[PDB]
Protein backbone atom coordinates (compact mmCIF):
# COMPACT_ATOMS: atom_id res chain seq x y z
CA UNK A 1 0.00 0.00 0.00
CA UNK A 2 2.89 2.50 -0.48
CA UNK A 3 2.04 5.30 -3.04
CA UNK A 4 2.77 5.17 -6.98
CA UNK A 5 5.01 6.43 -8.60
CA UNK A 6 7.19 5.53 -5.19
CA UNK A 7 11.08 6.40 -5.46
CA UNK A 8 13.56 4.04 -3.47
CA UNK A 9 16.90 5.44 -2.86
CA UNK A 10 19.39 3.06 -3.85
CA UNK A 11 22.53 4.61 -1.64
CA UNK A 12 25.97 4.54 -3.31
CA UNK A 13 24.36 3.07 -6.46
CA UNK A 14 24.01 -0.40 -7.26
CA UNK A 15 26.74 -3.18 -7.31
CA UNK A 16 27.13 -7.05 -8.30
CA UNK A 17 25.36 -9.34 -6.25
CA UNK A 18 22.63 -6.63 -5.24
CA UNK A 19 19.34 -7.60 -5.62
CA UNK A 20 16.25 -5.55 -5.59
CA UNK A 21 13.13 -7.08 -5.12
CA UNK A 22 9.26 -5.69 -5.93
CA UNK A 23 6.14 -6.55 -4.96
CA UNK A 24 2.62 -6.03 -5.67
CA UNK A 25 -0.24 -6.68 -7.20
CA UNK A 26 -1.27 -5.49 -10.90
CA UNK A 27 -4.46 -3.42 -10.98
CA UNK A 28 -7.64 -4.89 -13.10
CA UNK A 29 -7.54 -3.66 -16.73
CA UNK A 30 -3.57 -2.57 -16.12
CA UNK A 31 -2.02 -0.42 -19.41
CA UNK A 32 1.11 -0.50 -18.61
CA UNK A 33 4.20 -0.63 -15.70
CA UNK A 34 7.61 0.64 -15.25
CA UNK A 35 10.80 0.52 -13.19
CA UNK A 36 13.12 3.12 -13.52
CA UNK A 37 16.58 2.87 -12.60
CA UNK A 38 18.58 6.37 -12.69
CA UNK A 39 21.59 7.67 -12.75
CA UNK A 40 20.53 11.60 -12.02
CA UNK A 41 18.27 12.20 -14.84
CA UNK A 42 19.35 9.46 -16.69
CA UNK A 43 17.51 6.22 -16.72
CA UNK A 44 19.91 3.21 -16.85
CA UNK A 45 17.62 0.23 -16.82
CA UNK A 46 13.74 1.36 -17.92
CA UNK A 47 11.42 -2.21 -17.49
CA UNK A 48 8.43 -1.92 -18.98
CA UNK A 49 5.56 -3.91 -19.26
CA UNK A 50 2.72 -2.77 -21.63
CA UNK A 51 -0.35 -4.68 -21.44
CA UNK A 52 -1.83 -3.59 -24.84
CA UNK A 53 0.57 -2.29 -27.54
CA UNK A 54 -1.59 -3.36 -31.10
CA UNK A 55 -3.38 -5.32 -29.06
CA UNK A 56 -0.02 -7.01 -27.73
CA UNK A 57 1.89 -7.96 -24.21
CA UNK A 58 5.21 -6.58 -24.47
CA UNK A 59 7.99 -6.31 -21.73
CA UNK A 60 10.30 -2.90 -23.38
CA UNK A 61 13.69 -2.13 -22.11
CA UNK A 62 15.96 0.75 -22.67
CA UNK A 63 18.36 3.08 -21.20
CA UNK A 64 17.45 7.28 -21.76
CA UNK A 65 20.80 8.99 -21.77
CA UNK A 66 20.46 13.39 -22.20
CA UNK A 67 16.66 12.97 -22.44
CA UNK A 68 16.97 10.61 -24.99
CA UNK A 69 15.70 6.63 -25.07
CA UNK A 70 18.15 4.92 -26.91
CA UNK A 71 17.42 1.24 -28.56
CA UNK A 72 14.81 -0.59 -27.16
CA UNK A 73 15.04 -4.25 -26.54
CA UNK A 74 11.73 -6.11 -26.11
CA UNK A 75 10.43 -9.87 -24.49
CA UNK A 76 7.13 -11.06 -25.41
CA UNK A 77 7.49 -13.56 -22.70
CA UNK A 78 5.61 -11.81 -20.59
CA UNK A 79 4.58 -13.19 -16.87
CA UNK A 80 1.96 -10.71 -15.71
CA UNK A 81 -1.83 -10.62 -15.67
CA UNK A 82 -4.47 -7.85 -14.65
CA UNK A 83 -5.50 -8.13 -10.55
CA UNK A 84 -2.62 -10.70 -10.18
CA UNK A 85 0.10 -10.37 -7.17
CA UNK A 86 3.94 -10.59 -8.53
CA UNK A 87 7.26 -10.57 -7.46
CA UNK A 88 9.87 -8.73 -10.03
CA UNK A 89 13.60 -9.27 -8.76
CA UNK A 90 15.84 -7.69 -10.35
CA UNK A 91 19.46 -8.74 -9.70
CA UNK A 92 22.84 -6.94 -10.75
CA UNK A 93 25.56 -9.27 -12.64
CA UNK A 94 28.66 -7.95 -13.68
CA UNK A 95 28.21 -7.19 -16.88
CA UNK A 96 23.81 -7.16 -17.23
CA UNK A 97 20.54 -6.85 -15.06
CA UNK A 98 18.82 -10.12 -14.55
CA UNK A 99 15.08 -10.13 -14.19
CA UNK A 100 12.81 -12.68 -12.99
CA UNK A 101 9.15 -12.66 -12.20
CA UNK A 102 7.43 -15.03 -10.01
CA UNK A 103 10.43 -17.15 -9.31
CA UNK A 104 11.01 -17.49 -13.30
CA UNK A 105 13.70 -15.89 -15.05
CA UNK A 106 12.75 -13.42 -17.47
CA UNK A 107 15.59 -11.54 -18.97
CA UNK A 108 18.81 -9.88 -19.44
CA UNK A 109 19.48 -6.30 -20.01
CA UNK A 110 23.27 -5.67 -20.75
CA UNK A 111 24.74 -2.00 -18.71
CA UNK A 112 24.83 0.82 -21.07
CA UNK A 113 25.18 3.08 -18.36
CA UNK A 114 28.45 1.57 -16.67
CA UNK A 115 29.06 3.40 -13.39
CA UNK A 116 26.95 1.23 -11.66
CA UNK A 117 27.42 3.12 -8.36
CA UNK A 118 26.05 6.23 -9.25
CA UNK A 119 22.43 4.12 -10.43
CA UNK A 120 21.12 5.91 -6.76
CA UNK A 121 17.63 5.80 -7.65
CA UNK A 122 14.86 2.92 -8.83
CA UNK A 123 11.22 4.57 -9.73
CA UNK A 124 8.29 2.45 -9.64
CA UNK A 125 5.49 3.85 -11.84
CA UNK A 126 1.96 2.82 -13.28
CA UNK A 127 -0.82 0.59 -13.10
CA UNK A 128 -0.04 -1.43 -9.76
CA UNK A 129 -0.67 -2.04 -6.30
CA UNK A 130 2.78 -1.25 -4.50
CA UNK A 131 3.36 -3.70 -1.55
CA UNK A 132 6.78 -3.46 -0.70
CA UNK A 133 10.57 -2.28 -2.47
CA UNK A 134 13.83 -3.26 -1.07
CA UNK A 135 16.94 -4.61 -1.54
CA UNK A 136 19.89 -6.88 -0.44
CA UNK A 137 22.78 -8.28 -0.99
CA UNK A 138 23.67 -11.76 -2.13
O1 LIG B 1 11.79 3.13 -25.44
C1 LIG B 1 11.19 3.19 -24.22
C2 LIG B 1 10.17 4.42 -24.17
O2 LIG B 1 9.23 4.23 -25.14
C3 LIG B 1 8.24 5.27 -25.24
S1 LIG B 1 7.18 4.74 -26.65
C4 LIG B 1 8.35 4.42 -28.10
O3 LIG B 1 8.33 5.64 -28.85
C5 LIG B 1 9.21 5.69 -29.96
C6 LIG B 1 9.23 7.11 -30.56
O4 LIG B 1 7.96 7.39 -31.01
C7 LIG B 1 8.85 4.52 -30.93
O5 LIG B 1 9.86 4.47 -31.90
C8 LIG B 1 8.81 3.18 -30.14
O6 LIG B 1 8.26 2.23 -31.02
C9 LIG B 1 7.90 3.27 -28.90
O7 LIG B 1 8.04 2.13 -28.12
C10 LIG B 1 7.46 5.55 -23.97
O8 LIG B 1 6.78 6.76 -24.16
C11 LIG B 1 8.49 5.80 -22.88
N1 LIG B 1 7.84 6.00 -21.58
C12 LIG B 1 6.99 5.16 -20.84
C13 LIG B 1 6.69 5.86 -19.67
C14 LIG B 1 5.83 5.50 -18.57
C15 LIG B 1 5.25 6.48 -17.76
C16 LIG B 1 4.42 6.14 -16.70
C17 LIG B 1 4.15 4.80 -16.43
C18 LIG B 1 4.68 3.82 -17.21
C19 LIG B 1 5.54 4.16 -18.26
F1 LIG B 1 6.04 3.24 -18.99
N2 LIG B 1 7.38 7.09 -19.74
N3 LIG B 1 8.06 7.16 -20.82
C20 LIG B 1 9.50 4.61 -22.82
O9 LIG B 1 8.77 3.45 -22.49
Amino acid sequence: PLIVPYNLPLPGGVVPRMLITILGTVKPNANRIALDFQRGNDVAFHFNPRFNENNRRVIVCNTKLDNNWGREERQSVFPFESGKPFKIQVLVEPDHFKVAVNDAHLLQYNHRVKKLNEISKLGISGDIDLTSASYTMI
